[PDB]
């Protein structure tokens, strides 16, 4: 179980060699058909609520975070935003005991994401802008704690290496541990297949 | 988190190498998404108060400083002039018990300031001088006691590096630290963008 | 059970190494989680009471302190102000025979403390400045005697070590005794916990 | 609990070193947020009476220091002006059967003292020489037995080491005993706060 | 605080290199905007007062030197021309009791000094010589302890160097101290400032 280490926010690249396995079996070597699968080992429950929330064409959007937050007693609250993470395609703000806006930015279409913090709690916010004339815009899954993108993924079949993006999202604790597995394929020279399978550990870091 | 050392009233540089991190993953590198975050440590309340004030075209203004210092106490109070920092277009006079007065030069139009110290602490006194004819100058914010002016900044592309302004007011006090986060990016060959998070810790210092 | 010495106003912080534990079961090591818990060997109760109080937006306060005394013996009394831990925003005035002052500073809203002795003994005083609009602000409650800030705990993985602070009351009273236990967690390689139970004595100390 | 031995007259200074206690905890060190308290322990009553009288600009000054030794019983007495600690924008001239004679500079205006014998016993006396032309200044209160100047005092963040200017009056009466209390602050990585506490007991001595 | 020897009666140059801190950021470096700031920190008050006086054109003038030396107690005295400070456009002759003429050369229209040494103590004279015809001539200001003609002043920028002449008045005391603040400023290849910070302590001296 190779060793990695991430900071919540950071985003990586990871490489992986294979010429000492593939290189004796000849043929072709390598192919695109790697499996990913995410396994969790010491993850802490999350305190507060993500949440989804819709708007027209060029409408402010208002809304509240404290139903977000489902503390079971009446402690002290106090929210904020996390600045490092701006919208891409609009411009928050931060009102009083929870209140926020948000405004578009002009023929802007799509989904926009902030990040917001409570007691030190994190959590993800999505908006998504309704186009002026068409159908509602689907609802989109939450980032999860940590990810790898399938789509950005690539195998450099001249040296029998594989390459891929490890993305860690705001909202990772540190101090938990993940585990990824691989499982890559190989075709000999007769055109029939092998595999490999392989195991790394992600635990998240933090600064110091 | 780097340790930085900066004295009240100087303005410097700081350049920063990432070579070690995109160099690897190819394609153009740094993409010039660069975002700053501040945070207090320790940070000493400030026991003035700054203000603002207008004066109309070629107008002499009269002011006081005494309502700038809230002390609970009778104590024995004086006035001064920081002579380090005089302003740009105009000429102060410090007259009794907290009484000045702002001379602004011919045709000028804009904003000046200039600093004061009261019994030990100082403060900002920002004075807009209003055209001839036209609308109002609006009210600037007050100076930080240290910042980054982001209309400054730069990547120099070409051998992976990024220079900021770091700036820190005169009334910053000594002893004092402050925090800032930096989050850059970087894209590769096939298009998948890269993040990198850094903090540098801030601290006044002195003469000696 | 090992022995702590304390003295009244500290705080401290405590380092406990389990090196000599978790090193050899493998696995991963400290997992965080941990629990404390206080328990009274010898305590010798207050003779006089705590008291919490309520003042509006910029207004004065004013009390005394005599009602705070229940004794039931017949014994002359005298006030005294703890001058070395006084009040963050406000400034206090010992009056006559028990009555006292407190003029909060101006724009200020939450929460204030200062430590009051009536012959020999200490208690606490708190008070509330009520915001101008808005709810109003929630009864805190009174501090310990002895208390661990849960916020304030971190663990080290690369030496197995916890951190933990220790704080003490100006209130508690030399020759008293507390105990503390404490449940730490450490995981195997796959997730599944053990775990390590430990307590310690604490004594109240004093000058010399 | 310390020993420090002052003579009557003397501004010495100390200097205190925390380096065994603040350089394990790690952090950033000590924080420059000290408190100072005085307390007695073996004290006598002085046996003559302090005072403070006006005087118009450029007006000379007249006097008796008959009034301020209230004996009780009948016994001779005798006056003496102590010429160590003359005034500073004055001269004073002992007259017959305890009248004086202040004369003060020419354009001189602010507060002046001058220290005075009663049959062996020591007071103080402090004149106020008005503006001319402006309001009454303030009655300043008298020089404390000891005492600590609260603006002479700093940390140095590289050996973390605090110094402090200790002060005696000549009217401190030898043989006398008082007591300091400290209590430093020191910070954690983040902002937090850890605490200290020490006393020292202060005994006047004499020549030899 | 980089230290400077001084002696009465000097005029002594002074150069300070700068090519350490505005060669890295590049651009034409340095700049015409250096500011100079002189604070007192241990200063003798004078026991003697300067003096200012006109005459009409080609008129002896006849003065005393008396009045300038307000003693409180009365006292020996005596009056003398320091010779090494000649008057440019004169001739001085001192008499009795402080009796002095001065006698201005043909056709001079301007302002003349001469220095005087009265019972130990310096002083300035300082005459005005009006024209035969045309308004009067203003009263200039007197000589400080120690100055710095802000007019002569230049930067090599071909080698990013400052020099400035310091000049000290025969008046100035020995053992005396006073300090100097400099702010030089420069700007980067984009056209932008930055700003440096410097102090010097001056002492006066003497020779054996």
């Amino acid at each position: 179980c190779e060793s990695i280490s991430a900071r919540p926010g950071e985003v990586n690249g990871v490489m992986v060699s294979y010429v000492a396995w593939s290189a004796p079996l000849g043929g072709h070597g390598l192919t695109n058909k790697t499996t990913f699968e995410f396994e969790n080992v010491s993850v802490t429950e999350p305190l507060v609520n993500s949440a989804f929330e819709r708007t027209p064409f060029n409408t402010t959007l208002a809304g509240s975070l404290a139903a977000l937050f489902p503390n079971p007693e009446g402690e002290a609250v106090e929210y904020e935003i996390l600045e490092l993470y701006p919208p891409v395609n609009g411009i928050v703000e931060l009102g009083e005991n929870g209140a926020f806006t948000y405004r578009p930015a002009t023929s802007f279409t799509g989904i926009d994401r902030f990040w917001f913090s409570i007691n030190g709690n994190v959590g993800e916010f999505v908006i998504a802008v309704d186009p002026a004339q068409g159908p509602q815009i689907a609802q989109p899954p939450f980032t999860p704690a940590v990810y790898v993108p399938l789509s950005r993924r690539e195998v450099n079949k001249q040296t029998q290496a594989l390459r891929f993006v490890l993305g860690v999202s705001p909202a990772a604790k540190p101090a938990d541990i993940y585990r990824l597995n691989i499982r890559q394929a190989a075709i000999d020279c007769e055109g029939n297949e092998y595999f490999h399978i392989s195991c790394y550990d992600i635990s998240i870091g933090s600064c110091g």
